[PDB]
C-alpha cells in the first residue's frame, strides 16, 4: 500500500505505540487480534446511523429526578433560540421532542458554545444538557444550525485432540540470565487459573550468578487434558526466608485453542500480591536491562468445544442462601464451595450466586469444567434477570479467567444505554487487564460501543491512550484495541484526535521544560520564559482550536497568555487559560486547564470516576449532593490535565488570608468569606445550602473510599458554596474532614445543633445508607480500582477497608449510629489533625 504509508504512521502518532512492531512477542496473538477485530469494526461502522453519529445526541432514559422536577415552573421550561444577532425565548413542556420544537414557527438545534446537539426522538428533558441547565439553574441557549455532514465521518476503505492426552504436564527450565547483577535463587512454575494456583513446582536452589542453568524437567500432577483455556504458566524467581524478584507469564493454551509448544526466551518484570500487572501475558520489552528465563514445552494438540436437582433440606437451603447473601469480598471455605457446587442448579436460579458459584468450580478438572459449560447453556434466569452492574463487574475481575463466564457478563453490559457506558467506561477499560486474551467479548464490546457513539469513542481513546503511555504491561493490547477503534471512528475524529494529541504534546514539553528552570517559590525569570514559550508556541504550532479532552463539547481556541502562570508548588504545574473557539459561545469565561508532572493522575481519574458513580446512585434515590468531580485526563507518565474549576479557592488559603501562616485557625473565617463573596442574602443562604450538601457528599464519599483524612489545601470551595476535594494522587487520624469552620457555616460551635447541622446529619445518613444499597457494586469498583490503579502490591487488608467503611452485615439502624459516631470524632478533634499536618 502507498496511502497506508501516511495512515499507519498517523495511527502510531495517535496511539503512542507502534502496533506493527514484533520485537516484543513470542507468538502471533497481537497480530491475530488486529485481524480478528476487523469484523466487529466493519459491523459497527456499517450499521450505525450516519447522521445520529455525526450529532451524537447525549441522552438518558432515567427519570428526571425529584430535585429537578421541583425546579420545573408550571410544567414549562424556557429555551432561547439564536439566529444572527436577534433571538427569542420559547415556552416548552418537558415532553417536547426537538422536532416538536422545530415546527414551532432542514435545520437542527445546536447548543450555544458547544459541539452538542439537541436532536432525536427523545423528549428535551432526556438530553443531559437540559438536565445540566436545571441542575445549576441556567437558561437553555440553543442555535439554529445546519446539521454537520456525515461525509466527514466517512471511514477510509480497508493433529491429535487435547482430551485424549493423559500425560502429565511438564516444562523444562533451561535457566535464567541477568545481564548485570550474593545469595541463592530458584524458579517457581505455577499453573494458574485466575488468581487461583492449580499446581506448583520448584527448581532446587542454585547460586545467583549472572547466568544460572538447571536443565530440569519440572513435572506437574495436573494432566494436559485437565488444562483449561486461559491457563497461565506463571514462572517466578525468588532469592535467599525468600523474596519474589521477577515474574513472567505464558498462556498454555494459545489464541487458536492450541497447546503451547517449543523453545521460549521470555523477558521478565521486576518488583517495585493483587495487582493487574502480575497477570499480564506481555513480556518485558527492556531486553538489555531485564532478567530472562529460558524454557521448553514439548509432547499439534488442540482443545475442543462441547455439544439436575432442586429439592433440598431446610438447614441446607438456608446455609446456601446465607452464602449467596455475603459480600463479594467474603472468603468461601471448602465447605462453602462444595455446597454451591453440589447445589449447582438451585444456585443457578440466583443471579447473585454466579460469582460465588463459578468460584466453586475446580477448573483443573476437564469433566467439572464440562459440567460448568453444561450449566451455562441453561441460563434462562440469568438471561432474564434485570441488569446488575455490581454483579456484572464481579465476573469481569481478576478471579475469572474463563471466556464463557466472562462472556455472560459482557452479555449483560450489552443492554446498558450509552449513558451508563460512560459511567462505567473507565473501569471497563481497566477490566481489560484481567482478560486472559487480547481478543475478548469485553474488548469488542468497548470497540463497538465506542464506534457507535462519538462520546464513548472520544473517552475510550483517552482511556486507552492513558494506559498505552504508562503501562509496559498492557500497552500492546490496548494499542491493538485503540488501532481498531481508530480505523472506524471516521476522518472527522481522526482529525480531532490528531489536533488533540499535538496540542497536549506541545504543552507537556512546555511543562517538562519549565519545571527544569526552578529551584524548590516562583522565580521572576521563569515568568519571562513561560510567557515567552506560550507566545512562541501560538506563533507557529497551536491550531485555531482543539477539543478539550475532559469535555469534548468544548472547543478551545487562542491562549489567554496574560492569565497563564505556574503555581507556588513543588511540582510546578501550569495554569493555562484558553478563549473558547466558538463565536456562538455567549460566555466570556475562559477554559482553564492545569498541566502537571509529578503526580500519577490515573489514581485521580479512578477516584473521580467513582464519585460520578456515587452521584448517579444518589440520583436513583432523588438525592443530590453537589459533588464536584472536575475533569481530569491522564495523558502520559506521571503527567496530565485538570479542569480549572471557576471561582474556587482552597480552605487553607482562606485560613492564610484572614489569620496568616502558622495557622492559628479561626472558626468564623469561612462563613464570612462566603458572606464576602455573596452579593445578596438570597444568594448567600443558597450558598450555605450548597455547602451543606457539598460537605456531606464529600464527607460520605471520602470516608467510604478511605481518603477522608486530608490536609486542607486539598479541599476547595467555589464562591457559590460548593465544597470539593482535590489532588487525590497522594494516597493519629480522623474519618473525614469536618472542621469547626465548616460547622460554623452550618451554624454550630463546639457543642450545639443548628437547623442546618441537623440537615447535614440527615443528608449524611441518607447518603451513607444509599451507598450501602449498592455495597456489592462499590466493593467491586474499589477492589478493581486498587488492582488496576494503585501499584502497592495491594493486599486483602487494603481492600477489606471498604467492608468496614460500608459496615457490611450490619443493619440500617446500627450503621446510622456508626456514621454519626464518625461525625462526632471530627466534632471532638477540632483543629488537631489539621494543625498536626503542618510540620
Ligand atoms: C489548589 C491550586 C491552586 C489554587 C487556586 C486557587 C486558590 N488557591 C490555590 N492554584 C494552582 C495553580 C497552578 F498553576 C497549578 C495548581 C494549582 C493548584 N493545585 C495544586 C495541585 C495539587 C497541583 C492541584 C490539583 C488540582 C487542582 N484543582 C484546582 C482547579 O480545580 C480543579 C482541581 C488544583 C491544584
Amino acid at each position: 500500500s502507498e496511502e497506508s504509508q501516511a495512515f499507519q504512521r498517523q495511527l502510531t502518532a495517535l496511539i503512542g505505540y507502534d502496533v506493527t512492531d514484533v520485537s516484543n512477542v513470542h507468538d502471533d496473538e497481537l497480530e491475530f487480534t488486529r485481524r480478528g477485530l476487523v469484523t466487529p469494526r466493519m459491523a459497527e461502522v456499517a450499521s450505525r446511523d450516519p447522521k445520529l453519529y455525526a450529532m451524537h445526541p447525549w441522552v438518558t432514559s432515567k427519570p428526571l429526578p425529584e430535585y429537578l422536577w421541583k425546579k420545573i415552573a408550571n410544567n414549562c421550561i424556557f429555551i432561547v433560540i439564536h439566529r444572527s444577532t436577534t433571538s427569542q425565548t420559547i415556552k416548552v413542556s418537558p415532553d417536547d421532542t426537538p422536532g416538536a420544537i422545530l415546527q414551532s414557527f432542514d435545520f437542527v438545534l445546536r447548543v450555544c458554545g458547544r459541539d452538542e446537539y439537541l436532536v432525536g426522538e427523545t423528549p428535551i428533558k432526556n438530553f443531559q444538557w437540559v438536565r445540566h441547565c436545571l441542575k445549576n439553574g441556567e437558561e437553555i441557549h440553543v442555535v439554529l444550525d445546519t446539521p454537520p455532514d456525515p461525509a466527514l465521518d466517512e471511514v477510509r476503505k480497508e493433529t491429535v485432540s487435547l482430551w485424549d492426552c493423559d500425560r502429565k504436564f511438564r516444562v523444562k527450565i533451561r535457566g535464567i540470565d541477568i545481564p548485570v547483577l550474593d545469595l541463592t535463587v530458584f524458579v517457581e512454575a505455577n499453573i494458574q487459573h485466575g488468581q487461583q494456583v492449580l499446581c506448583q513446582r520448584r527448581t532446587s536452589p542454585k547460586p545467583f550468578t549472572e547466568e544460572v542453568l538447571w536443565n530440569v524437567w519440572l513435572e506437574f500432577s495436573i494432566k494436559i487434558k485437565d488444562l483449561p483455556k486461559g491457563a497461565l504458566l506463571n514462572l517466578q524467581i525468588y532469592c535467599g526466608k525468600v523474596q519474589l524478584l521477577y515474574y513472567v507469564n505464558l498462556l498454555l493454551i494459545d489464541h487458536r485453542f492450541l497447546l503451547r509448544r517449543g523453545e521460549y526466551v521470555l523477558h521478565m518484570w521486576q518488583i517495585s500480591s493483587f495487582n493487574a500487572d502480575k497477570l499480564t501475558s506481555a513480556t518485558n520489552p527492556d531486553k538489555e536491562n531485564s532478567m530472562s528465563i529460558s524454557i521448553l514445552l514439548d509432547n499439534p494438540i488442540a482443545l475442543p468445544k462441547h455439544q439436575v436437582r432442586a429439592e433440598m433440606p431446610n438447614q441446607l437451603r438456608k446455609q446456601l442462601e446465607a452464602i449467596i447473601a455475603t459480600d463479594p469480598l467474603n472468603p468461601l471455605t471448602a465447605e462453602d464451595k462444595e455446597l454451591l457446587w453440589h447445589f449447582r442448579y438451585e444456585s443457578l436460579k440466583h443471579p447473585k450466586a454466579y460469582p460465588k458459584l463459578f468460584s466453586s468450580v475446580k477448573w483443573g478438572q476437564q469433566e467439572i469444567v464440562a459440567k460448568t459449560y453444561q450449566l451455562l447453556a441453561r441460563r434462562e434466569v440469568w438471561d432474564q434477570s434485570a441488569l446488575d452492574v455490581g454483579l456484572t463487574m464481579q465476573l469481569l475481575d481478576c478471579n475469572f479467567s474463563d471466556e464463557n463466564v466472562r462472556a455472560i457478563a459482557v452479555q449483560k453490559l450489552e443492554s446498558l444505554e450509552d449513558d451508563d457506558v460512560l459511567h462505567y467506561l473507565l473501569q471497563l477499560v481497566q477490566a481489560v487487564k484481567f482478560e486472559p486474551y487480547h481478543d475478548s467479548a469485553l474488548a469488542r464490546f468497548l470497540l463497538k460501543r465506542g464506534l457507535r457513539n462519538k462520546r464513548i469513542g472520544h473517552f475510550l481513546f483517552w482511556f486507552l491512550r492513558s494506559e498505552i503511555a504508562q503501562s509496559r504491561h498492557y500497552q500492546q493490547r490496548f494499542a491493538v484495541i485503540l488501532e481498531a477503534y481508530l480505523r472506524g471512528c471516521g476522518t472527522a475524529m481522526l482529525h480531532d484526535f490528531t489536533q488533540q494529541v499535538q496540542v497536549i504534546e506541545m504543552l507537556q514539553k512546555v511543562t517538562l521544560d519549565i519545571k527544569s528552570l526552578s529551584a524548590e517559590d516562583v522565580s521572576s525569570q521563569v515568568i519571562s520564559q513561560l510567557k515567552q514559550k506560550l507566545e512562541n508556541l501560538q506563533n507557529s504550532q497551536l491550531p485555531e482550536s482543539f477539543r478539550v479532552p475532559y469535555d469534548p463539547g468544548l472547543k478551545a481556541g487562542a491562549l489567554a497568555i496574560e492569565k497563564c502562570k505556574v503555581m507556588a508548588s513543588k511540582k510546578k504545574p501550569l495554569w493555562l487559560e484558553f478563549k473558547c473557539a466558538d463565536p456562538t459561545a455567549l460566555s466570556n469565561e475562559t477554559i482553564g486547564i492545569i498541566f502537571k508532572h509529578g503526580d500519577d493522575l490515573r489514581q485521580d481519574m479512578l477516584i473521580l470516576q467513582i464519585l460520578r458513580i456515587m452521584e448517579s446512585i444518589w440520583e436513583t434515590e432523588s438525592l443530590d449532593l453537589c459533588l464536584l468531580p472536575y475533569g481530569c485526563i491522564s495523558t502520559g507518565d506521571k503527567i496530565g490535565m485538570i479542569e480549572i474549576v471557576k471561582d474556587a479557592t482552597t480552605i487553607a488559603k482562606i485560613q492564610q488570608s484572614t489569620v496568616g501562616n502558622t495557622g492559628a485557625f479561626k472558626d468564623e473565617v469561612l462563613n464570612h468569606w462566603l458572606k464576602e463573596k455573596s452579593p445578596t442574602e438570597e444568594k448567600f443562604q443558597a450558598a450555605v445550602e450548597r455547602f451543606v450538601y457539598s460537605c456531606a457528599g464529600y464527607c460520605v464519599a471520602t470516608f467510604v473510599l478511605g481518603i477522608g483524612d486530608r490536609h486542607n489545601d486539598n479541599i476547595m470551595i467555589t464562591e457559590t458554596g460548593n465544597l470539593f476535594h482535590i489532588d487525590f494522587g497522594h494516597i493519629e487520624r480522623v474519618p473525614f474532614v469536618l472542621t469547626p469552620d465548616f460547622l460554623f457555616v452550618m451554624g454550630t460551635s463546639g457543642k450545639k445543633t443548628s437547623p442546618h447541622f441537623q440537615k447535614f446529619q440527615d443528608i449524611c445518613v441518607k447518603a451513607y445508607l444509599a451507598l450501602r444499597h449498592h455495597t456489592n457494586l462499590l466493593i467491586i469498583l474499589f477492589s478493581m480500582m486498587l488492582m488496576t490503579g494503585m501499584p502497592q502490591l495491594t493486599s486483602k487488608e487494603d481492600i477489606e477497608y471498604i467492608r468496614d467503611a460500608l459496615t457490611v452485615g450490619k443493619n440500617e439502624e446500627d450503621a446510622k449510629k456508626y456514621f454519626l459516631d464518625q461525625i462526632e470524632v471530627c466534632r471532638d478533634k477540632g483543629w488537631t489533625v489539621q494543625f498536626n499536618w503542618f510540620l
